[PDB]
């Protein structure tokens, strides 16, 4: 983890985010005429995390309340936590770290998407071989490559604009989601406290309903496995048979991303959960989503840094284009040849050419000119051309530009 | 179930790849790439009568081309996985119009049960002991805001998904020059899919979060079957199942490790990768017949459930009015402190509990509680159906959207 | 997490095992005549766990100020043709071993606590449930020694694996040893006999089988005490009331994160050639992270298992709540003798009907039945329809779960 | 992908109907020979329980979910004076799936166990051919040192053996009878339950239980993880194969007369085993939900694995080692890849501490300019004075430091040279 997103999760941020909610609540129920307004006041001057002892903290947020109604003056701490439950503290400040948490993931996509951005348009047309199951297959460009993960890392951004109206949402529901013990102000004390957190107000309690939650973590699942394809990528770039990248780190990745895409399943499986409370899987959730934020991160920022100071050897990827010495490009030599020859005879004698050079371990071009219709119909130069890899790139351009148009 | 197994069936499956063959010799032919003898006789031949059933995409297309006369110009410019894919899309389509279905009947069905048992008084259960009273009404409306949160993740992933997927060996389709790019747009209008930005044949995104949706929407529904089987146990028995839910519980189960594996699988190399490739072409097909079971076996379960309110009375007094210790506080703290009526109150719940009779006997020996209310309610302070809260308003407030 | 499993997984027990690796090395080398004499004594003096100064570089920063801490230049003769994952994963084996240890002392404890409830309960009745529906009786005793049994199991399995997982990891860059020469199958057996581990076949950087070995066995076992835990809860439903707790809700999340933990073991099997960051990183966190999920499952099933809230008399009132229906096979086969085994289904079966729908005692409509009351008198249907008269042989099946 | 054909036939409908007539036939004749039935009685079941009298018709269609009664109420209808209503005397339908599945796993693996000795004979014999063929290691898919391809081979050996005696190991525990009625105590057979569980278990080759075990998974979750450990590293041996034939390394080439369906195997095999110790957590007796989760996974599990266990098998059997390829990339640092050996060769006439500052930034300089390593180190003119090129040009060579990787293989195979 990064330590922006490991401060997000820490015990300090999550009391003050606790004793916000408090605040929060007092100066709502004040205000709706249910608590006396100074015991509000006093309440909320209260209300920070300069003044817990840290050494004085088996209750999460009733400990905390435990240092606040016994901090005030005049018993003026008997209002604060009113008709409110542990989990509605909880839940409702896991959803304030959630929204830092994605503030910094929005920030990192902003910067690796610009990155690709500029990958994308400065590599364009450099050619490189295309690898199926690691096998070579035909030319491409890098910038093609790069384009792709733009478009990919374009979808994960608008997933996650997406569920933040669902996951921005308060939860304040009382001992059983119904707020008995507010009486005819429950529903009023919510709305108003959701207003005051700027969150979204429940439609509904839903403190065994966690698909709000899991939805955060299926979605670090998904993204983190795009990350995990681009640090493969960029480290089968990087073999030494290979070079055709180099690093500035993606390692991390791939263990960020085994660990996350794990606790998403958990995260689902906790959506199992019975009744009206279940300490059981929301313990799951308390415990997985601060782990999975924090892979989340350490995986964005080793692939915003690895993207930023990425190298790419333009001499390399030629090189591995040339080791079929002509092949790779053959299905370019049977169109180019189709003209001039025939549109079968284009195709039967390359292929059987393409037979020899490969059984033979010699150029393509070279076994062409050993037939004397291809040598006396068209001149080597031209099939120079035509055997050339970079003469054969398809409309990587242009679906370049498709992508970064938007 | 018999509709998600036709969808996914080798032979709706070829019916799809013969429709994107038809489809991409229309347009090829429109912009003449291929010539309009064959681009016509093609569209002929695509029939899944005509395949003669004896064993992917090239053993369908290999015949193809042996097939209509003199047709080696289909499948022109596309690779395998252009058509997989696709076809997977049009299926996914498919089967998500199945689950839009069932999702609104479920939340027909749920917007029933809100409504009837609105008032309908019932134990709420922490770690499965009692806490305070609430609604069945209540309870099924929680569902409903769930399952109206899953029928929006569904809508705003089908943009998305319903993509088209025709980018050749590469995906730049390189053998069709500078036409490769209209060859892509107008193969997408005519399958009513969108245009891809780019290709995708190793970016797994769209097919995993197929799959992370059939988990959230797996989620929900196996924890309606557990309530279900819960309320239904032969010591609460508020509840029945008409005349299933155990079947929920292993699709769940078997769904949410199948989203785990199309995770993993967005980690594919390159530009193709048959690996990971063949990870989504069987998990995909399996979680969506789970999925569809699950579903057919809520809908059916809600369609004809069983409530026996009596049941839940005789449940909510169990307690012999400790449960509603909380509604005594509150009508007692008006003539005594608010904090008072707390300590005063439970101390009675101690007595009440430790010689197993009930708060009213034992808040009446309280001489100060004694002279603050009299015995008619103390009653329904006790009563647990006088302390259901704003149960019927939060009811409303779902059933209005 | 626990107190003991913490500090074996500390930063402080890690430091410790790897300046007892880094010791036992320049021994052994010094008995083999690799390093002299001068630095196995120097080197193992400065392998203090209270000398170093706390504040990558895992296992080198450790070796840094190793040299540092050194006489004369005496400090780099040790580390000598060991490699990082030398280090690491030896003393991930040996807080494996410390972890097993815990293991075995709190699954002692469970087993004993069983062996008692078996005995304890060994005839005390209540109704066994399929699909949370009642079935037919069985005993108390009956159900904690189904729970016994599999946890014997479980030792077996834990017994088993520890041969293959305490082994060395002493391979060197690429397994060979390469910089040890002909001394490298000598210094590797000398070290694992010093620290008390079986010799390595062969390198296993990124052969991750004894690691995730380790973690599919705690998910076998966290499933067992997931179940006991669903089980406990279940029984101490308000409407069942059948056992109390004296902290079983928490061993849910534990055996939850456990089993994907597991899974991310298998994946990270997925190491490529002979070095892999990327894959031993996942075991670097799961393990920890599994080990301390356990403990905390294995403390709370023990201390809930020793002290079990047991009521018979809530047993018995839930037996007979179908009031003689849950009988209603025994009442078949003591009436099957005088009217025939199928005769006696169907007439019996009809009277269960009958009494499920009138909300009547089984014993009432029988003896509605003038054939039934001709061959049986009241006495007798009675006891035929006493829960407590059909136990089977649980008791039987008690014994051959204690005895051995 | 699907599966193997016996593997396919193990867990087909067909194979499994036969599992439940053998039970049914071997409990008839337990109970006729304890005097619970008569015995033509058992005599007319057994001439029945046969498979090839079965009308799948009626049981595919019409069978409402009824695996074992559609078979058992086609027994009973099927033997001669209702002789069949004597059938499945005192057992549950979890008695005789869980049973058959029982047995159907000890067949499966029969299976895994040949594939694996199969497995295994090919790495003991690809690691003696390959004993001296030198190869670069990699670490991160970076080159580190050298070793050579049987070293390599013989480490996935190591791994293979240990899952054998995993396999083993468990087939104790898992080669269980599972007979224990409604509830496990087998209520009506009364004092002969115990009698009927441990003659049918002898009369199907399964050790008697110690107890019941219907929602105690714990066999058949552990069949699960173990195909889980197993496919792990058929995927790491996938990996690596496809690793070594990618374009431009070409070390090896699979026969081709296959990997990548290995991974899919290992990916579905792993997320199944998870779903079956999800399956443990059973509440009370009886369990639909967790046991349909072992239903369906386990079947799936075995094709998956047999399927990578195929592959493997085959792969291994036919495949291609280009030493020439290992060699050319062992060359392509030009030296960098044994600096280790040219530090410790130089320390004793140039002084260790001089060799190895002097030759380690000898090494980043050949690395900048993409240079040999020997000519680097004869550009040093303290070094090229103390030391003629033939000399630097054998502590250069990366076939000159293998270390003791002929002898670690030697271990490996267990020849008496290791002991
Ligand atoms: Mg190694």
């Amino acid at each position: 983890g990064t330590p922006q997103m490991r401060e997000i999760w820490s015990d300090q941020n999550r009391v003050a985010c606790y004793l916000e909610i408090e605040a929060a609540l007092a100066i709502v129920q004040a205000d709706l005429g249910i608590i006396p307004k100074n015991a509000a006041h006093e309440i909320v001057e209260h209300c920070r995390v300069q003044e817990i002892d840290w050494a004085l903290y088996i209750g999460p947020v009733l400990g905390i309340v435990q240092q606040l109604v016994a901090n005030c003056k005049d018993g003026l701490g008997e209002y604060c936590h009113w008709g409110a439950t542990t989990q509605d503290i909880t839940d409702t400040a896991t959803v304030m770290q959630i929204r830092q948490s994605l503030t910094l993931v929005k920030q990192r996509l902003d910067s690796i998407v610009s990155s690709l951005e500029h990958l994308a348009e400065q590599h364009r047309n450099v050619p490189m071989a295309a690898r199926s199951n690691l096998k070579q297959a035909v030319p491409i460009t890098f910038g093609f490559k790069m384009a792709r993960f733009l478009a990919t890392f374009r979808r994960h951004q608008q997933r996650l604009v997406e569920l933040e109206k669902r996951v921005y949402t308060l939860e304040f529901g009382g001992a059983a989601g119904n707020l008995s013990s507010l009486g005819d102000q429950g529903i009023a004390t919510h709305d108003a406290l959701a207003k005051m957190l700027d969150l979204a107000p429940a439609e509904i309690a839903w403190h065994t309903e966690h698909d709000r939650f899991a939805e955060v973590g299926t979605f670090l699942g998904l993204l983190t496995g795009t990350l995990a394809k681009l640090a493969t990528d960029i480290k089968l770039m990087s073999q030494t048979e290979v070079g055709e990248v180099g690093e500035p780190s993606c390692v991390y990745i791939h263990a960020c991303a085994a660990n996350v895409r794990q606790g998403a399943a958990a995260l689902l499986d906790a959506m199992q959960s019975d009744h009206e409370r279940g300490t059981g899987p929301w313990e799951i959730i308390w415990v997985q989503l601060p782990l999975m934020m924090n892979w989340t991160s350490a995986a964005l920022n080793n692939a915003d840094f690895v993207l930023r100071g990425l190298q790419v050897f333009p001499d390399a990827m030629q090189h591995n284009l040339d080791l079929s010495k002509g092949l790779i490009v053959s299905e370019a030599v049977m169109m180019g040849l189709g003209n001039t020859l025939g549109r079968q005879y284009a195709h039967d004698a390359v292929y059987e050419c393409c037979r020899t050079a490969f059984v033979q371990d010699r150029p393509l071009l070279d076994v062409l000119l050993e037939n004397h219709e291809i040598a006396s119909k068209l001149d080597r130069t031209e099939l120079e051309k035509l055997c050339d890899p970079a003469n054969y790139l398809g409309q990587c351009s242009q679906w370049i530009d498709r992508v970064l148009s938007p």
